[PDB]
């Protein structure tokens, strides 16, 4: 069946620039929470994330783009497209062009729980 597909789990992958938007998203965020490549991506992360935290957010993708070759994981909290007011606990990577040794990108991957374990 030509029809058959699959895009589960309860994580993505992603790639934003020093940006404010994912420049780029993968569809199992189709499937996390539940908004597109195109709900989510070339969409305003600050704006489009929770009322508080979007600071911590900022606050440590900087701490990612603060160098532009490491890697920093937190808990974060994110708003698909329906209702699904949920957790996010994501990884992100600052990546470099190298042609010229600049921070060009911050690669990354995310995660859900549907709250903190506390």
């Amino acid at each position: 069946n030509s029809g058959e597909i699959n895009v589960k789990p309860t994580e993505f992958i992603t790639r934003f620039a020093v940006n404010g938007k994912f420049v780029y998203v993968d569809q199992r965020a189709t499937a996390i929470l539940g908004y597109l490549p195109q709900e989510l991506l070339g969409t305003s992360c600050y704006e489009y994330f929770h009322q508080d935290d979007h600071n911590n957010l900022t606050d440590k993708h900087k701490a990612v783009l603060q160098s532009k070759e490491k890697i920093l994981t937190d808990s974060y909290k994110f708003r698909a497209k329906d209702g699904s007011f949920v957790t996010l606990k994501s990884q992100w990577f600052s990546f470099t062009n190298p042609d010229t040794k600049e921070l060009e990108y911050i690669v990354s991957v995310n995660t859900l729980v549907l709250g903190h374990s506390e």
